This record gives structure tokens, C-alpha cells and sequence, in this order.
């Protein structure tokens, strides 16, 4: 039910509604959180990201081509997809296999490549990138800040 993101996490699921908002959609699906973690710029996902060259301009043409534009009609209520809840689902699955009980932007990253299948994916692919070595980089920067 939500209960379990770290402030980082909830910022990164602020910017997904705000990606969805931008092209007139009214929901959050993978990827608008693939855009978010892109954009949030400062946690473990955006550094790894931008260090693969993953960019949120590329990726946000990427996903316009896919799934076009919305009506800009705005609802209060902006749910997730199910494949957005799936990632969820995998993303806390992975904070408790790395030793936390909350989600934090990697957990949010490693659950998007998990689920593997959906928009995000096909985005990812598009831009050239390689979810396997995306996780593997990702658990690299997660050990490298151990001391702190």
C-alpha cells in the first residue's frame, strides 16, 4: 500500500505523475518511472543512468513515440499501471535482498529492469541500452558507498 519508499523514492514517483501530466496522460506506468528516475538527477538511478548515457530528452522522444499524447485531461487520481505496480512489487523485493526495508531509487531501477517487459523496456532498447548491464552498475555504485 505504498507505506514503504524512502523520500528519494516518493520524489521519484512525483516526477513520473509530472512526465505523465506533461503529455497529457493520467497515469503512471513504467515508463514514466523509467522518466523519473532519469530526471530525479541525484539518487543512485539518475547517476548511474546518466552515467550510461541515458538521457531524459532521448528517453522522453522515445517514449512520445510510443504511446503519443493524452487528452491533457486531468484527474486527482493518477494510478498506476499494473505492470507500474509489478515494478513496485520487484522493487521492494530487491531493497530487502540488498538489506533494506524501504525502497530507495536504485530498488525503484532494479525493479523496472526485473519486470523487463512493457514500455519501459521497449524504451530502453530504442536508446540502445543494456538493462543487464544497467543492474550490474547499479549494485556496483550501491557497494562502492558502503562506508557511508
Amino acid at each position: 500500500m505504498f507505506e514503504r519508499f524512502t523520500e528519494k523514492a516518493i520524489k521519484v514517483i512525483m516526477l513520473a505523475q509530472e512526465e505523465a501530466r506533461r503529455l497529457g496522460h493520467n497515469f503512471v506506468g513504467t515508463e514514466q518511472i523509467l522518466l523519473g528516475l532519469i530526471g530525479e538527477g541525484t539518487g543512485i538511478a539518475a547517476k548511474v543512468l546518466k552515467s550510461m548515457g541515458i538521457n531524459l530528452k532521448d528517453a522522453r522522444v522515445e517514449v512520445e513515440k510510443i504511446i503519443g499524447r493524452g487528452s491533457g485531461f486531468v484527474a486527482v487520481e493518477i494510478p498506476f499501471t499494473p505492470r507500474a505496480k509489478r515494478v513496485l512489487e520487484l522493487s521492494l523485493e530487491e531493497a530487502r535482498q540488498l538489506g533494506h526495508n524501504y525502497i530507495g531509487s536504485e530498488h525503484l531501477l532494479l525493479g523496472l529492469l526485473r519486470e523487463g517487459e512493457g514500455v519501459a523496456a521497449r524504451v530502453l532498447e530504442n536508446l540502445g541500452a543494456d538493462p543487464s548491464n544497467i543492474r550490474t552498475q547499479v549494485i556496483r555504485m550501491v557497494g562502492e558507498n558502503l562506508e557511508h
